[PDB]
């Protein structure tokens, strides 16, 4: 059974060990070298289209909490950028720290943010998510970066139910929710083909990492790292530092959307 997790014993550095793709020539996350990254003329326009998105279920994992959708039809969907066809938004959820100087999975320039967001869209030319995971172009994750400042409104409604899926495997009602609503205002970004940054570690993923980071607040953060990674009635293990580091970018060029 899957024993993989973030501390010690079964974090980042044993991952290998039953998912030997750890290693691979496309693993994600990476560092973003800004002066490197290189702006390409041949990115079509962004398109995030979630005037449509369904919200459903709010589930902690073990690993993170996900906000999930109605993903049964085109109802939010990504498309453009690097991107060819349309990609439909299935589940989102965050990696955070212990402290505010670390808990993003991808950094700039080596720095770290408090945390990172994760709108994971499928490609709907494979047909269902399982399908998907398994070719080169199956996802396209937007990731989106969270430093403490001022509070993000948007993110209220997610804060406010957390003491409702205190443990792994609880799961609460998380109808109409607005995404859009976790967006800074640019859409600028860097892009680049990679993998996910959790078991299985598939190497199917184009990454989107905007630019412009979130400003959430200390109490919003706070809030997030009161989660549990254990389940109900076992030793408390709080839910933090749920990041991979950066791995080898190895034969890889980081696109940049502006000049
Ligand atoms: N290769 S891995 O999937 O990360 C992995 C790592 C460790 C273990 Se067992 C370990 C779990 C923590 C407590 C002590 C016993 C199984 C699988
Ligand atoms: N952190 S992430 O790269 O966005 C990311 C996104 C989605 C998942 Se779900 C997983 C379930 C088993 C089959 C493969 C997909 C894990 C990690
Ligand atoms: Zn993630």
């Amino acid at each position: 059974s899957h024993h993989w997790g973030y501390g010690k014993h079964n974090g980042p550095e044993h991952w290998h060990k039953d998912f030997p793709i750890a290693k691979g020539e496309r693993q994600s996350p990476v560092d973003i070298d800004t002066h490197t990254a290189k702006y390409d003329p041949s990115l079509k326009p962004l398109s995030v289209s979630y005037d449509q998105a369904t919200s459903l279920r709010i589930l902690n994992n073990g690993h993170a909490f996900n906000v999930e959708f109605d993903d049964s039809q085109d109802k939010a969907v990504l498309k453009g950028g690097p991107l060819d066809g349309t990609y439909r938004l299935i589940q989102f959820h965050f990696h955070w720290g212990s402290l505010d100087g670390q808990g993003s999975e991808h950094t700039v320039d080596k720095k770290k943010y408090a945390a990172e967001l994760h709108l994971v869209h499928w490609n709907t030319k494979y047909g269902d998510f399982g399908k998907a995971v398994q070719q080169p172009d199956g996802l396209a994750v937007l990731g989106i970066f969270l430093k403490v400042g001022s509070a993000k409104p948007g993110l209220q409604k997610v804060v406010d139910v957390l003491d409702s899926i205190k443990t792994k495997g609880k799961s609460a009602d998380f109808t109409n929710f607005d995404p859009r609503g976790l967006l800074p205002e640019s859409l600028d970004y860097w892009t680049y083909p990679g993998s996910l940054t959790t078991p299985p570690l598939l190497e199917c993923v184009t990454w989107i990492v905007l630019k412009e980071p979130i400003s959430v607040s200390s109490e919003q953060v706070l809030k997030f790292r009161k989660l549990n990674f254990n389940g109900e009635g076992e030793p408390e293990e709080l839910m933090v530092d749920n990041w991979r580091p950066a791995q080898p970018l190895k034969n890889r060029q980081i696109k940049a959307s502006f000049k």
